[PDB]
């Protein structure tokens, strides 16, 4: 349904976001 | 429905977490 | 409504996530 | 009722995203 | 209710973003 | 429900966004 469909939406922000805590590590290391 | 409307404006949001993602990539790799 | 409220904020979300985007473009490109 | 309060907590994240926008903009003035 | 669990867990991304905004300050500070 | 597994990803995408601002720490510490 809908309320699934932002569930899911909601996944791939979580998603991303650990995508952006990857990289902000990285430009710390460096 | 608005709730469809709410789905695709978290469609929108990861879009954008993505492109970020990208490009703190790039700032890590400088 | 309040569900029309809470996509009216998403859409306000969307649009700073897209100026972060842009800003770290210019970050990497700096 | 919470459905006003979700809205609310939105519009207090937007204000935050707002000032990371800002932020970011100083640190691109700077590079 | 999980309608009040939600505006629990989105009062602690708006800290969390509170946060980030404050070491984005930082960042450009320096 | 699905409403319980929206609050379960704004949970984690609290943690991301904890662990962002962790790394932005670091990054403003240099």
């Amino acid at each position: 349904g809908e309320l699934k469909a932002i569930a899911q939406e909601l996944k791939a922000i979580a998603k991303e976001l650990k995508a952006i805590a990857w990289e902000c590590k990285a430009i710390a290391q460096g």
